[PDB]
């Protein structure tokens, strides 16, 4: 992933700065979250809660190569394990657990499917309370591998996050669509490593997997504008991360509509966040 190591260089996450997993229930005792600083807000272990968690936090030099180790982590399990189908009025509890509870981000690495983008009105609610305190949140648009919506990706003031592969064209499985072309960038979503409950790593893809990667840049760039004395805004994180998406050419995919606003572009993420080049 290009300018990675870059950013690390200057940041590897902030304390101050809290992401909030809302997933299955996580192991907290695997290796890589070892010098981790996790919480659960009020066996069943999850499988895809602890890989996504890992993604983010998973401590350098573990066996898994987190995005933003060092930054707080907040669980919040919004499934019981194996079927991962999510209620609504569940997710917006969680969600109003999570702002409460001062997450500035909150990656969710499910959705629901629906007809058209329409959401339980406790929902909107939830993205409302959101938008108000400054909270960043942050979904995967599914892996329906159709022109199909799920909520709460789809939803106004939500970051929507696509998958593609190395070769940074768009896959099949990842969901596109129009309510997408407005605030969806592509991450990497193949074949990425994380934790297992009980100790091993697994490679898995889908949009589960790439969205805790942009959770995890969107952490390490709110922690860049702490280190430079500048005010954390995930509002304004989200648009530099929009506005420096990276369009696909024609030797990427035959359409142009399923690469969303464009492909993750870290260096000019910062760029557009703050001055530098």
């Amino acid at each position: 992933i290009p300018g990675l190591k870059k950013l690390w260089s200057e940041t590897r996450g902030d304390p101050k700065i809290c992401v909030a997993v809302l997933d299955g229930i996580v192991d907290q005792n695997h290796p890589c979250f070892i010098g981790a600083d996790l919480t659960r807000l009020p066996g069943s272990m999850s499988t895809h809660g602890t890989h996504v968690a890992s993604i983010i936090f998973g401590q350098h030099d573990s066996p898994v190569t987190g995005i933003a180790p060092q930054c707080r982590g907040l669980i919040v399990p919004v499934f019981a394990d194996e079927s991962l189908k999510l209620s609504q009025l569940d997710l917006s509890r969680a969600i109003e657990q999570a702002v409460n509870n001062g997450a500035n981000i909150i990656n969710v690495s499910a959705g629901q499917l629906t007809d058209a983008g329409e959401a339980d009105t406790w929902l909107e609610k939830a993205i409302q309370l959101c938008q108000e305190n400054n909270v960043l949140l942050i979904a995967a648009t599914g892996n329906d591998g159709c022109e199909c919506l799920h909520v709460p990706a789809s939803l106004p003031t939500v970051l929507a996050v696509g998958a593609m592969d190395d070769q940074g064209k768009p896959v099949d499985f990842s969901n596109w669509g129009d309510a997408y072309q407005k605030q969806g960038i592509l991450a990497p979503g193949k074949d990425i490593l994380g934790a297992k409950p009980n100790g091993g790593t697994i490679r898995l893809s889908g949009t589960s997997f790439a969205t805790p990667i942009v959770s995890g840049v969107a952490a390490l760039l709110l922690s860049l504008q702490i280190k430079r004395g500048e005010k954390p805004d995930p509002q304004k994180v989200k648009n530099a991360l929009l506005a420096s998406a990276t369009p696909c050419n024609p030797k990427d995919t035959d359409d142009q509509s399923r690469c969303l606003m464009g492909k993750l572009n870290i260096l000019d993420a910062i760029e557009h966040l703050t001055g530098e080049t």
